[PDB]
């Protein structure tokens, strides 16, 4: 099984998954003075105050924040989007040290931790039909860097003890994701792909400029998850992200100037 180890990492990929070499793959470098500004952006519509969370799972290789997606609760419109995305669920990706964690860099700038909320564009019906559409998923990208605490992260910090090891899950009803968001909404987008297997390219990247910043506390809360099962000697959960892909011949636009 694919993992982020020396004999199952990122490098790796490409035997069981040889879209890892594709042409619009994630996560990529944001070169900031090569970013086209595109006046013709429309700015970004959250609207997350119907959001229902239900569940908070280590499924081996992050841990993800389960929404329920049945309705129009929580959807992301707006921006370089056609149509309605609805919140299907938000993971982090983080580092064994605050200098690394990040799957996309900023001019080669790496951050503590990357969020994802990930959405999927309602005219597919299910999820499972929007991942095999080239603008089946809109995925929004937090970066987080380490100073003040996050308030609104204490919640999701505070019960990691509880799903430590690979399989596990809790209840986890009534988490507002607002608080999560960084004052700004400006931002940078660009066609891309997943960045763990399958990683099909179905996603539309909007990544947020201004990144929140968490404590050093809370970011070592991440760090004691397991990627391995209960009973199963333990392999401490850090460094769960894909290095930069090559751009190839693609254009990274942004909201602002
Ligand atoms: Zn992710």
């Amino acid at each position: 099984h694919w993992g982020y180890g020396k004999h199952n990492g990122p490098e790796h990929w490409h035997k069981d998954f040889p879209i890892a070499k594709g042409e619009r793959q994630s996560p990529v470098d944001i070169d900031t003075h090569t970013a086209k500004y595109d006046p013709s952006l429309k700015p970004l519509s959250v609207s997350y105050d119907q959001a229902t969370s239900l569940r908070i799972l280590n499924n081996g290789h992050a841990f993800n924040v389960e929404f329920d997606d049945s309705q129009d609760k929580a959807v992301l419109k707006g921006g370089p989007l056609d149509g309605t995305y609805r919140l299907i669920q938000f993971n982090f990706h983080w580092g064994s040290l605050d200098g690394q964690g990040s799957e996309h860099t900023v001019d080669k700038k790496k951050y503590a931790a990357e969020l994802h909320l990930v959405h999927w564009n309602t005219k597919y019906g299910d999820f499972g039909k929007a991942v095999q559409q080239p603008d089946g998923l809109a995925v929004l990208g937090i970066f987080l860097k380490v100073g003040s605490a996050k308030p609104g992260l204490q919640k999701v910090v505070d019960v990691l003890d509880s799903i430590k090891t690979k399989g596990k899950s809790a209840d986890f009803t009534n988490f507002d994701p607002r608080g999560l968001l960084p004052e700004s909404l400006d931002y940078w987008t660009y066609p891309g792909s997943l960045t763990t297997p399958p990683l099909l390219e179905c996603v539309t990247w909007i990544v947020l400029k201004e990144p929140i910043s968490v404590s050093s506390e809370q970011v070592l809360k991440f760090r004691k998850l397991n990627f391995n099962g209960e009973g199963e000697p333990e392999e401490l959960m850090v460094d769960n992200w894909r290095p930069a892909q090559p751009l190839k011949n693609r254009q990274i636009k942004a909201s602002f100037k």
